[PDB]
């Protein structure tokens, strides 16, 4: 199985069976069977010296919640890098990092090894960011209660693009399957006709259509080409009427 | 266990495996163990008919790819809805709908129960979508493999707004623990001093500076206090000067 472009990814996390849900399932499951995708996970948990396994500390100057124990957490990454090798972007996950998007993960994708910190609880010190963090990235503007998810959101993002393992600046045009009439509803009869010019333009038009109506604020950062503003100025003409 | 605003989530996934990720770890998982958020699972595959169990069908117009097939799917969206009852908003992961941010996670911890549709391959008939979709979000402008992630993304979201379970449009401020020094970097003073008000400006400040120097768009959605406009305004100038 060709492997030529194979990427590594590399986890801490206090949770490592949560990663079973990209490895064991779906296209990237067999991405990972197949070696074109290793994720390997370091736990802080197993860093730690204490009887209890501490993996969490206070912050200071008070206020709720906790922090991720400094030392376990900075030993765990330190052994991940040893492993990686050189030229690896650590990365952290978190609300404060570039958002991410598409033009993003292309580019997250060029990489052929990943360190991702995950945090829990408020997350980690500011000062490991400065020292151990290369870059900080965010999946949304929202909260979650870990950095688990958006570590595996990242990783599933990137792998399509890894070749092996499988829009234009636009939304994604309907998309129609059997039966021919659903509660009424049926398919358009050019994505029946088998012209495959006029369904290419169909589909394209749908496409600027449903961008311009649901997200019009992507079509600005679009240089779009004559056949596309054609089928804008068609669709737009179209809903008007 | 107080299980006052408890949350039901359906979910309709070929992967229903994958949810343990959430279930069984962390805040969520405990969320869950209590009873505070219960995550219900169907299968469409288990609603196939074929000796093969298909789920996957050809899209009309030809092209790369497959769709989930109607019929299986079509029949556990039923299933999940009769369970759930009346007053179900059901909602259906894709790129193409309304993006998750902070606002929207609060509107969505207003319903008490939630069925969640998440696709594999290229999605779901356009159709399904018009006759048994409430809504359609997505958790950001990238493309994953399947609904899975990003419905437990909105999940987990959700599920901290749930009292028992566990910023102010602005970034969060740094964090700091133990040890006061690390790598030659120290905690800043003020968080040691003790001094709770000061502590508390500081770090409206951080927030406020930070917000302005990463993400300086999230501001002018904002209508500053009086303390926040002079904070901010003393973070540029320190910046500055
Ligand atoms: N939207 C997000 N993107 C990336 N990481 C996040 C996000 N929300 C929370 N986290 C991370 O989860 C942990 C707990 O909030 C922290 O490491 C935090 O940075
Ligand atoms: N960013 C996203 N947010 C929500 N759902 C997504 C996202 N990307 C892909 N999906 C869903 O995953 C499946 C395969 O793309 C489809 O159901 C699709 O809508």
């Amino acid at each position: 199985v060709p492997r030529g472009s194979h990427m590594w990814i590399g986890v801490i996390s206090l949770f490592p069976e949560m990663f079973k849900a990209i490895t064991e399932f779906g296209v990237t499951g067999r991405a990972v069977k197949h070696n074109l995708l290793k994720v390997e996970c370091w736990n802080p948990r197993d860093f730690t010296f204490d009887k209890h396994k501490t993996v969490d500390d206070r912050p200071y100057g008070g206020g709720p919640g906790m922090l991720m124990m400094v030392q376990p957490l900075r030993d765990a990454i330190h052994t991940a890098k040893a492993a990686a090798g050189e030229g690896a972007k650590v990365i952290y996950l978190s609300p404060q990092g570039r958002k991410l998007d598409q033009g993003g993960v292309t580019e997250l994708a060029q990489n052929q090894k990943l360190i991702l910190v995950c945090g829990r609880y408020e997350g980690i010190d500011e000062r490991l960011i400065q020292t151990e963090i290369d870059e900080e990235w965010s999946i949304g503007d929202y909260v979650l209660t870990g950095g688990e998810l958006p570590a595996m959101t990242l990783i599933d993002a990137v792998a399509r693009f890894i070749p092996g393992v499988l829009a234009d600046g636009l939304l994604d045009c309907p998309h129609y399957t059997r039966p021919e009439v659903l509660e009424g509803l049926t398919v358009p009869p050019v994505l029946m006709s088998g012209h495959h010019e006029e369904i290419r333009k169909w589909r394209l038009k749908q496409s600027l259509q449903r961008t311009w109506l649901r997200r019009p604020e992507l079509l600005e950062g679009l240089a779009l080409t004559d056949e596309q503003r054609k089928l804008l100025k068609e669709a737009q003409a179209e809903h008007n009427s």
